[PDB]
Protein backbone atom coordinates (compact mmCIF):
# COMPACT_ATOMS: atom_id res chain seq x y z
CA UNK A 1 0.00 0.00 0.00
CA UNK A 2 3.39 2.05 0.60
CA UNK A 3 6.03 -0.44 0.88
CA UNK A 4 5.13 -0.45 -3.29
CA UNK A 5 6.58 3.37 -3.16
CA UNK A 6 9.55 2.52 -1.17
CA UNK A 7 10.31 -0.45 -3.49
CA UNK A 8 9.67 1.56 -6.79
CA UNK A 9 11.86 4.64 -5.37
CA UNK A 10 14.59 1.84 -4.39
CA UNK A 11 14.51 0.73 -7.85
CA UNK A 12 14.66 4.20 -9.21
CA UNK A 13 18.04 4.48 -7.56
CA UNK A 14 19.40 1.35 -8.38
CA UNK A 15 18.19 1.77 -12.45
CA UNK A 16 20.11 5.04 -12.47
CA UNK A 17 22.65 3.65 -10.61
CA UNK A 18 22.46 0.89 -14.18
CA UNK A 19 22.30 3.62 -16.63
CA UNK A 20 25.12 5.75 -15.27
CA UNK A 21 27.51 2.75 -15.43
CA UNK A 22 26.22 2.02 -19.60
CA UNK A 23 26.78 5.51 -20.13
CA UNK A 24 30.54 5.48 -18.32
CA UNK A 25 31.39 2.03 -20.21
CA UNK A 26 30.15 3.25 -23.53
CA UNK A 27 32.27 6.93 -22.76
CA UNK A 28 35.32 4.47 -22.25
CA UNK A 29 34.92 1.99 -25.09
CA UNK A 30 34.93 -0.57 -22.62
CA UNK A 31 33.97 -4.06 -23.81
CA UNK A 32 31.52 -6.55 -22.53
CA UNK A 33 34.68 -7.89 -20.51
CA UNK A 34 35.94 -4.92 -19.24
CA UNK A 35 33.06 -3.80 -18.14
CA UNK A 36 31.87 -6.80 -16.08
CA UNK A 37 35.70 -6.46 -14.68
CA UNK A 38 35.12 -5.92 -11.13
CA UNK A 39 38.36 -3.55 -11.10
CA UNK A 40 37.17 -1.56 -13.83
CA UNK A 41 33.45 -1.29 -11.97
CA UNK A 42 35.22 -0.06 -9.02
CA UNK A 43 37.49 2.82 -10.55
CA UNK A 44 33.98 4.05 -12.36
CA UNK A 45 32.40 4.13 -8.93
CA UNK A 46 34.93 5.74 -7.58
CA UNK A 47 34.97 8.76 -10.08
CA UNK A 48 31.14 9.65 -9.92
CA UNK A 49 31.61 9.24 -5.87
CA UNK A 50 35.03 11.90 -6.40
CA UNK A 51 33.08 14.14 -8.76
CA UNK A 52 29.90 15.14 -6.19
CA UNK A 53 32.71 14.76 -2.90
CA UNK A 54 34.34 17.93 -3.75
CA UNK A 55 37.15 16.94 -1.43
CA UNK A 56 34.82 16.85 1.60
CA UNK A 57 35.54 12.95 2.60
CA UNK A 58 31.71 12.44 2.07
CA UNK A 59 30.97 9.70 -0.29
CA UNK A 60 34.72 8.69 -0.79
CA UNK A 61 38.10 9.05 1.11
CA UNK A 62 41.43 10.06 -1.66
CA UNK A 63 45.01 11.65 -0.99
CA UNK A 64 45.45 15.18 -2.60
CA UNK A 65 49.21 17.69 -6.13
CA UNK A 66 46.30 16.83 -8.76
CA UNK A 67 43.83 18.92 -10.48
CA UNK A 68 40.72 19.63 -8.19
CA UNK A 69 38.42 19.92 -11.84
CA UNK A 70 39.40 16.78 -13.02
CA UNK A 71 39.24 12.78 -11.24
CA UNK A 72 40.58 9.13 -12.52
CA UNK A 73 41.73 6.32 -11.58
CA UNK A 74 42.87 2.81 -13.13
CA UNK A 75 40.96 1.28 -16.24
CA UNK A 76 41.81 -1.84 -17.32
CA UNK A 77 41.81 -3.18 -21.30
CA UNK A 78 42.91 -6.35 -22.67
CA UNK A 79 44.95 -6.41 -25.71
CA UNK A 80 46.62 -9.33 -27.32
CA UNK A 81 45.17 -12.18 -24.86
CA UNK A 82 47.01 -9.45 -21.84
CA UNK A 83 45.43 -7.42 -19.25
CA UNK A 84 47.05 -3.53 -19.55
CA UNK A 85 46.15 -0.54 -17.02
CA UNK A 86 45.90 3.05 -17.79
CA UNK A 87 45.34 5.84 -15.59
CA UNK A 88 42.64 8.37 -16.81
CA UNK A 89 41.63 11.99 -16.34
CA UNK A 90 37.28 12.50 -16.45
CA UNK A 91 36.48 16.33 -15.82
CA UNK A 92 34.72 16.25 -12.46
CA UNK A 93 31.57 18.57 -14.53
CA UNK A 94 30.92 15.94 -17.27
CA UNK A 95 30.99 13.13 -14.50
CA UNK A 96 28.44 14.64 -13.22
CA UNK A 97 26.24 15.75 -15.89
CA UNK A 98 26.30 12.02 -17.31
CA UNK A 99 25.29 10.95 -13.17
CA UNK A 100 22.60 13.22 -13.47
CA UNK A 101 21.42 12.79 -17.18
CA UNK A 102 20.89 8.90 -16.01
CA UNK A 103 19.49 9.38 -13.72
CA UNK A 104 16.66 11.55 -14.97
CA UNK A 105 18.00 15.04 -14.01
CA UNK A 106 17.73 14.02 -10.15
CA UNK A 107 20.86 14.60 -8.19
CA UNK A 108 20.16 10.70 -6.77
CA UNK A 109 22.26 11.26 -3.69
CA UNK A 110 21.03 7.52 -2.58
CA UNK A 111 22.81 6.45 -6.31
CA UNK A 112 25.68 7.69 -4.31
CA UNK A 113 25.29 6.18 -0.83
CA UNK A 114 24.39 2.68 -1.98
CA UNK A 115 27.70 2.80 -4.08
CA UNK A 116 29.44 4.01 -0.66
CA UNK A 117 28.15 1.31 1.37
CA UNK A 118 28.78 -1.32 -1.34
CA UNK A 119 32.54 0.00 -1.31
CA UNK A 120 32.46 0.23 2.45
CA UNK A 121 31.32 -3.81 2.75
CA UNK A 122 34.20 -4.70 0.15
CA UNK A 123 36.58 -3.34 2.59
CA UNK A 124 34.94 -4.99 5.45
CA UNK A 125 35.15 -8.30 3.79
CA UNK A 126 38.93 -7.46 2.89
CA UNK A 127 40.79 -5.64 5.38
CA UNK A 128 41.44 -6.10 9.10
CA UNK A 129 40.88 -3.23 11.38
CA UNK A 130 43.35 -4.78 14.45
CA UNK A 131 45.86 -2.18 14.79
CA UNK A 132 43.44 0.82 14.53
CA UNK A 133 41.67 -0.58 17.33
CA UNK A 134 44.63 -1.22 19.55
CA UNK A 135 45.69 2.31 18.68
CA UNK A 136 42.60 3.66 20.08
CA UNK A 137 43.01 1.50 23.32
CA UNK A 138 40.00 -0.40 22.09
CA UNK A 139 40.72 -4.88 22.50
CA UNK A 140 41.35 -6.25 19.22
CA UNK A 141 38.67 -8.72 19.72
CA UNK A 142 36.20 -6.17 18.72
CA UNK A 143 36.22 -6.71 15.14
CA UNK A 144 33.54 -8.54 14.67
CA UNK A 145 31.84 -5.30 15.58
CA UNK A 146 33.68 -3.23 13.08
CA UNK A 147 30.92 -2.78 10.29
CA UNK A 148 31.37 0.02 8.33
CA UNK A 149 34.88 1.56 10.01
CA UNK A 150 35.99 2.38 6.49
CA UNK A 151 33.12 4.68 5.98
CA UNK A 152 34.19 8.49 4.89
CA UNK A 153 35.33 10.63 8.09
CA UNK A 154 32.40 12.95 6.91
CA UNK A 155 30.10 11.00 5.99
CA UNK A 156 26.50 11.49 6.67
CA UNK A 157 23.05 9.24 8.35
CA UNK A 158 23.92 7.49 5.19
CA UNK A 159 25.98 5.53 6.55
CA UNK A 160 25.33 5.83 10.27
CA UNK A 161 22.68 2.71 9.69
CA UNK A 162 25.46 0.56 8.75
CA UNK A 163 27.89 1.22 11.31
CA UNK A 164 28.49 -1.33 14.05
CA UNK A 165 28.26 -1.09 17.34
CA UNK A 166 32.48 -1.37 17.44
CA UNK A 167 32.94 1.48 14.91
CA UNK A 168 30.10 3.73 16.76
CA UNK A 169 32.61 3.49 20.45
CA UNK A 170 36.22 3.50 18.02
CA UNK A 171 34.63 6.67 16.54
CA UNK A 172 33.73 8.66 20.23
CA UNK A 173 36.60 7.10 21.83
CA UNK A 174 38.73 8.88 19.26
CA UNK A 175 37.15 12.05 20.32
CA UNK A 176 37.31 11.62 24.50
CA UNK A 177 40.81 10.88 23.85
CA UNK A 178 41.96 13.79 21.76
CA UNK A 179 39.79 16.17 24.50
CA UNK A 180 41.84 13.87 27.51
CA UNK A 181 45.42 15.06 25.86
CA UNK A 182 44.06 18.29 24.89
CA UNK A 183 41.00 20.28 26.81
CA UNK A 184 41.12 22.59 23.85
CA UNK A 185 40.02 20.61 21.81
CA UNK A 186 36.33 21.24 23.48
CA UNK A 187 36.64 24.55 23.67
CA UNK A 188 36.21 27.81 20.86
CA UNK A 189 34.19 27.28 17.64
CA UNK A 190 36.12 23.73 16.79
CA UNK A 191 34.86 23.00 20.17
CA UNK A 192 31.39 23.67 19.33
CA UNK A 193 31.68 21.50 15.89
CA UNK A 194 33.03 18.79 17.80
CA UNK A 195 30.33 18.77 20.43
CA UNK A 196 27.35 19.14 18.11
CA UNK A 197 29.02 15.22 16.12
CA UNK A 198 29.80 14.12 19.60
CA UNK A 199 26.11 14.21 20.66
CA UNK A 200 24.78 13.01 17.09
CA UNK A 201 27.39 10.48 17.30
CA UNK A 202 25.91 9.27 21.03
CA UNK A 203 22.59 9.06 19.89
CA UNK A 204 23.15 7.03 17.01
CA UNK A 205 25.16 4.46 18.72
CA UNK A 206 22.31 4.50 21.71
CA UNK A 207 20.03 3.98 18.88
CA UNK A 208 21.61 0.74 17.98
CA UNK A 209 21.13 -0.64 21.45
CA UNK A 210 18.52 -2.92 22.21
CA UNK A 211 18.11 -2.54 25.56
CA UNK A 212 17.00 -0.19 28.37
CA UNK A 213 19.73 -0.15 30.09
CA UNK A 214 22.09 0.11 27.17
CA UNK A 215 20.74 3.08 25.86
CA UNK A 216 20.66 4.69 29.21
CA UNK A 217 24.00 4.33 29.82
CA UNK A 218 24.30 5.87 26.46
CA UNK A 219 22.46 9.03 27.78
CA UNK A 220 24.78 9.35 30.54
CA UNK A 221 27.77 9.69 27.95
CA UNK A 222 26.14 11.95 25.56
CA UNK A 223 25.18 14.38 29.03
CA UNK A 224 28.72 14.30 30.53
CA UNK A 225 29.79 17.99 30.60
CA UNK A 226 33.41 16.85 29.85
CA UNK A 227 34.09 13.09 28.79
CA UNK A 228 37.14 11.84 30.27
CA UNK A 229 37.93 8.12 31.24
CA UNK A 230 34.53 7.48 33.42
CA UNK A 231 33.14 7.28 29.20
CA UNK A 232 35.76 5.57 27.95
CA UNK A 233 35.13 3.06 29.93
CA UNK A 234 31.42 3.29 29.74
CA UNK A 235 31.88 3.21 25.76
CA UNK A 236 34.26 0.18 26.17
CA UNK A 237 32.26 -1.96 28.63
CA UNK A 238 29.21 -1.16 26.15
CA UNK A 239 30.92 -2.42 23.33
CA UNK A 240 31.75 -6.21 25.34
CA UNK A 241 27.94 -6.11 26.26
CA UNK A 242 27.09 -5.72 22.27
CA UNK A 243 29.11 -9.22 22.11
CA UNK A 244 26.03 -10.89 23.89
CA UNK A 245 23.66 -8.61 24.27
CA UNK A 246 23.58 -7.90 20.14
CA UNK A 247 22.60 -4.00 19.06
CA UNK A 248 20.84 -3.19 15.77
CA UNK A 249 23.08 -2.76 12.88
CA UNK A 250 21.82 -2.89 9.36
CA UNK A 251 23.56 -4.91 7.09
CA UNK A 252 22.49 -3.59 2.89
CA UNK A 253 23.45 -6.16 -0.10
CA UNK A 254 24.58 -3.16 -2.03
CA UNK A 255 26.11 -4.94 -5.96
CA UNK A 256 28.57 -3.30 -8.09
CA UNK A 257 27.59 -0.99 -10.87
CA UNK A 258 28.61 -3.44 -13.11
CA UNK A 259 25.84 -5.85 -11.94
CA UNK A 260 23.14 -3.24 -12.00
CA UNK A 261 24.34 -2.30 -15.37
CA UNK A 262 23.61 -5.08 -17.52
CA UNK A 263 20.16 -5.33 -15.98
CA UNK A 264 19.56 -2.14 -16.82
CA UNK A 265 21.04 -2.72 -20.55
CA UNK A 266 18.69 -5.73 -20.87
CA UNK A 267 15.92 -3.81 -20.31
CA UNK A 268 15.04 -4.62 -16.24
CA UNK A 269 12.76 -1.80 -15.33
CA UNK A 270 13.96 -1.64 -11.66
CA UNK A 271 11.32 1.63 -11.37
CA UNK A 272 8.26 -0.86 -12.14
CA UNK A 273 9.25 -4.25 -11.24
CA UNK A 274 10.46 -2.70 -7.60
CA UNK A 275 13.96 -3.37 -5.60
CA UNK A 276 13.84 -4.43 -1.60
CA UNK A 277 17.58 -5.05 -0.81
CA UNK A 278 16.18 -7.22 1.70
CA UNK A 279 14.97 -10.76 0.58
CA UNK A 280 15.55 -12.25 -2.67
CA UNK A 281 16.08 -9.34 -5.36
CA UNK A 282 19.85 -9.04 -4.42
CA UNK A 283 20.22 -13.14 -5.14
CA UNK A 284 18.53 -13.29 -7.86
CA UNK A 285 20.12 -10.68 -9.71
CA UNK A 286 23.42 -12.25 -8.59
CA UNK A 287 21.87 -15.19 -10.20
CA UNK A 288 20.99 -13.55 -13.82
CA UNK A 289 24.70 -11.75 -13.53
CA UNK A 290 28.47 -12.37 -14.65
CA UNK A 291 31.32 -10.98 -13.00
CA UNK A 292 34.64 -10.55 -13.76
CA UNK A 293 38.02 -9.95 -11.71
CA UNK A 294 41.48 -9.30 -12.01
CA UNK A 295 43.56 -12.55 -10.04
CA UNK A 296 47.03 -12.21 -8.57
CA UNK A 297 49.32 -15.71 -9.78
CA UNK A 298 49.29 -16.75 -6.68
CA UNK A 299 45.57 -16.32 -5.94
CA UNK A 300 42.39 -19.12 -5.44
CA UNK A 301 40.03 -18.04 -7.53
CA UNK A 302 37.41 -19.87 -5.35
CA UNK A 303 38.69 -17.73 -2.39
CA UNK A 304 38.68 -14.17 -4.46
CA UNK A 305 34.66 -15.22 -5.64
CA UNK A 306 34.18 -15.78 -1.81
CA UNK A 307 35.30 -12.42 -0.62
CA UNK A 308 33.44 -10.72 -3.62
CA UNK A 309 29.99 -12.79 -2.96
CA UNK A 310 30.73 -11.95 0.77
CA UNK A 311 31.34 -8.09 0.16
CA UNK A 312 28.05 -8.27 -2.48
CA UNK A 313 25.67 -9.83 0.35
CA UNK A 314 27.19 -7.43 3.46
CA UNK A 315 28.22 -10.65 4.81
CA UNK A 316 31.80 -10.23 6.38
CA UNK A 317 30.14 -10.09 10.01
CA UNK A 318 27.74 -13.05 9.70
CA UNK A 319 28.14 -16.69 11.39
CA UNK A 320 30.06 -18.67 8.94
CA UNK A 321 28.24 -22.03 9.36
CA UNK A 322 24.81 -19.81 8.03
CA UNK A 323 26.75 -18.41 5.17
CA UNK A 324 27.62 -21.96 4.50
CA UNK A 325 24.25 -23.67 4.21
CA UNK A 326 22.66 -20.43 2.37
CA UNK A 327 25.69 -20.38 -0.23
CA UNK A 328 25.62 -24.39 -0.61
CA UNK A 329 29.79 -24.79 -0.13
CA UNK A 330 31.58 -23.95 2.70
CA UNK A 331 32.24 -20.47 3.21
CA UNK A 332 36.17 -20.25 4.99
CA UNK A 333 37.01 -17.57 7.88
CA UNK A 334 39.72 -14.82 6.00
CA UNK A 335 42.58 -16.50 7.51
CA UNK A 336 41.79 -19.55 5.23
CA UNK A 337 41.69 -17.93 1.91
CA UNK A 338 44.73 -17.70 -0.84
CA UNK A 339 43.32 -14.28 -1.84
CA UNK A 340 44.43 -10.11 -1.66
CA UNK A 341 41.80 -7.92 -2.10
CA UNK A 342 39.77 -6.88 -5.33
CA UNK A 343 41.75 -3.75 -6.12
CA UNK A 344 45.22 -3.46 -7.75
CA UNK A 345 47.59 -0.84 -7.26
CA UNK A 346 50.06 1.15 -8.97
CA UNK A 347 53.30 -0.25 -8.33
CA UNK A 348 51.95 -4.03 -9.53
CA UNK A 349 52.96 -5.89 -12.96
CA UNK A 350 50.10 -5.93 -15.13
CA UNK A 351 52.11 -8.70 -17.35
CA UNK A 352 51.77 -11.17 -14.57
CA UNK A 353 47.57 -10.54 -14.16
CA UNK A 354 45.12 -12.80 -15.03
CA UNK A 355 41.22 -12.34 -15.31
CA UNK A 356 38.60 -14.96 -13.48
CA UNK A 357 34.57 -15.26 -13.54
CA UNK A 358 33.75 -14.45 -10.28
CA UNK A 359 31.25 -17.25 -8.59
CA UNK A 360 28.76 -15.08 -7.13
CA UNK A 361 25.63 -17.68 -7.16
CA UNK A 362 23.83 -19.20 -4.26
CA UNK A 363 22.17 -22.63 -3.47
CA UNK A 364 19.72 -20.76 -1.06
CA UNK A 365 18.59 -17.32 -0.37
CA UNK A 366 16.81 -15.95 3.04
CA UNK A 367 15.66 -12.53 4.42
CA UNK A 368 17.39 -10.48 7.01
CA UNK A 369 15.84 -10.56 10.43
CA UNK A 370 4.53 -20.36 14.62
CA UNK A 371 6.47 -23.22 16.00
CA UNK A 372 10.37 -23.72 15.23
CA UNK A 373 12.82 -26.22 16.18
CA UNK A 374 15.10 -24.30 18.39
CA UNK A 375 18.20 -24.51 16.50
CA UNK A 376 21.30 -22.93 18.24
CA UNK A 377 25.11 -21.64 17.14
CA UNK A 378 27.57 -21.46 19.86
CA UNK A 379 29.13 -18.07 20.90
CA UNK A 380 32.09 -18.28 19.18
CA UNK A 381 35.51 -18.59 22.03
CA UNK A 382 37.42 -15.18 21.37
CA UNK A 383 33.94 -13.65 21.48
CA UNK A 384 33.01 -14.92 25.01
CA UNK A 385 36.28 -14.13 26.33
CA UNK A 386 36.26 -10.26 24.71
CA UNK A 387 32.67 -9.69 26.91
CA UNK A 388 33.71 -11.48 30.21
CA UNK A 389 36.81 -9.45 30.13
CA UNK A 390 36.66 -5.80 32.19
CA UNK A 391 36.25 -6.79 36.30
CA UNK A 392 32.86 -6.29 37.76
CA UNK A 393 34.54 -4.21 40.66
CA UNK A 394 36.19 -1.83 38.83
CA UNK A 395 34.18 0.64 38.02
CA UNK A 396 30.35 -0.35 39.12
CA UNK A 397 27.27 1.37 38.87
CA UNK A 398 23.37 0.31 38.03
CA UNK A 399 23.07 0.53 34.91
CA UNK A 400 26.20 -1.51 34.93
CA UNK A 401 24.81 -4.78 36.71
CA UNK A 402 21.64 -5.21 34.63
CA UNK A 403 23.46 -5.51 31.69
CA UNK A 404 25.83 -8.33 33.38
CA UNK A 405 23.13 -9.70 34.72
CA UNK A 406 21.46 -9.77 30.82
CA UNK A 407 24.43 -11.12 29.42
CA UNK A 408 24.91 -13.85 32.03
CA UNK A 409 21.33 -15.02 31.34
CA UNK A 410 22.34 -14.91 27.53
CA UNK A 411 25.24 -16.42 27.48
CA UNK A 412 24.08 -20.31 28.14
CA UNK A 413 21.02 -19.86 25.53
CA UNK A 414 23.66 -19.13 22.79
CA UNK A 415 22.88 -17.94 19.29
CA UNK A 416 18.53 -18.88 18.32
CA UNK A 417 18.69 -18.95 14.22
CA UNK A 418 15.84 -16.26 13.21
CA UNK A 419 13.29 -16.83 10.30
CA UNK A 420 11.09 -19.57 9.11
CA UNK A 421 14.47 -20.85 7.41
CA UNK A 422 16.31 -21.10 4.02
CA UNK A 423 14.64 -20.64 0.43
CA UNK A 424 15.15 -21.90 -3.36
CA UNK A 425 15.62 -19.33 -5.88
CA UNK A 426 12.76 -21.01 -7.43
CA UNK A 427 10.54 -20.32 -4.15
CA UNK A 428 10.47 -16.47 -5.13
CA UNK A 429 7.27 -16.17 -2.51
CA UNK A 430 8.90 -17.62 0.34
CA UNK A 431 6.64 -20.14 0.80
CA UNK A 432 8.23 -23.72 1.27
CA UNK A 433 11.20 -23.12 3.53
CA UNK A 434 14.28 -25.93 4.17
CA UNK A 435 15.46 -26.69 7.09
CA UNK A 436 18.60 -25.30 7.96
CA UNK A 437 21.19 -27.46 8.82
CA UNK A 438 24.66 -26.07 10.44
CA UNK A 439 28.38 -27.72 10.74
CA UNK A 440 29.84 -27.36 14.58
CA UNK A 441 33.80 -28.63 13.38
CA UNK A 442 33.77 -25.38 11.25
CA UNK A 443 34.29 -21.66 13.35
CA UNK A 444 31.64 -19.13 13.35
CA UNK A 445 33.66 -15.77 12.69
CA UNK A 446 35.04 -14.72 10.02
CA UNK A 447 38.11 -12.79 11.80
CA UNK A 448 39.04 -16.25 13.22
CA UNK A 449 42.69 -16.77 12.81
CA UNK A 450 42.33 -13.53 10.32
CA UNK A 451 45.99 -12.70 8.51
CA UNK A 452 44.46 -10.01 6.43
CA UNK A 453 46.49 -6.50 5.30
CA UNK A 454 45.85 -3.82 8.21
CA UNK A 455 43.43 -0.81 6.34
CA UNK A 456 45.28 1.99 5.23
CA UNK A 457 44.69 3.05 1.76
C1 LIG B 1 23.26 -14.62 14.30
C2 LIG B 1 22.26 -15.44 13.50
C3 LIG B 1 22.53 -16.93 13.64
C4 LIG B 1 20.82 -15.09 13.86
O1 LIG B 1 19.89 -15.63 12.92
C5 LIG B 1 20.15 -15.16 11.60
C6 LIG B 1 21.53 -15.56 11.14
C7 LIG B 1 21.91 -14.90 9.85
O2 LIG B 1 20.92 -15.22 8.86
C8 LIG B 1 21.00 -14.57 7.65
C9 LIG B 1 22.14 -13.83 7.37
C10 LIG B 1 22.26 -13.18 6.15
C11 LIG B 1 21.25 -13.27 5.19
C12 LIG B 1 21.38 -12.57 3.89
C13 LIG B 1 20.33 -11.71 3.51
C14 LIG B 1 20.40 -10.96 2.37
C15 LIG B 1 19.19 -10.17 2.01
N1 LIG B 1 19.26 -9.39 0.94
O3 LIG B 1 18.18 -10.28 2.71
C16 LIG B 1 21.57 -10.99 1.53
O4 LIG B 1 21.76 -10.32 0.52
N2 LIG B 1 22.54 -11.87 1.94
C17 LIG B 1 22.48 -12.65 3.07
C18 LIG B 1 23.68 -13.52 3.29
F1 LIG B 1 23.35 -14.77 3.59
F2 LIG B 1 24.47 -13.56 2.23
F3 LIG B 1 24.43 -13.06 4.26
C19 LIG B 1 20.11 -14.01 5.50
C20 LIG B 1 19.98 -14.65 6.72
O5 LIG B 1 22.52 -15.13 12.11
Amino acid sequence: QNATEIRASVGKMIGGIGRFYIQMCTELKLSDYEGRLIQNSLTIERMVLSAFDERRNKYLEEHPGKDPKKTGGPIYRRVNGKWMRELILYDKEEIRRIWRQANNGDDATAGLTHMMIWHSNLNDATYQRTRALVRTGMDPRMCSLMQGSTLPRRSGAAGAAVKGVGTMVMELVRMIKRGINDRNFWRGENGRKTRIAYERMCNILKGKFQTAAQKAMMDQVRESRNPGNAEFEDLTFLARSALILRGSVAHKSCLPACVYGPAVASGYDFEREGYSLVGIDPFRLLQNSQVYSLIRPNENPAHKSQLVWMACHSAAFEDLRVLSFIKGTKVLPRGKLSTRGVQIASNENMETMESSTLELRSRYWAIRTTFSVQRNLPFDRTTIMAAFNGNTEGRTSDMRTEIIRMMESARPEDVSFQGRGVFELSDEKAASPIVPSFDMSNEGSYFFGDNAEEYDN
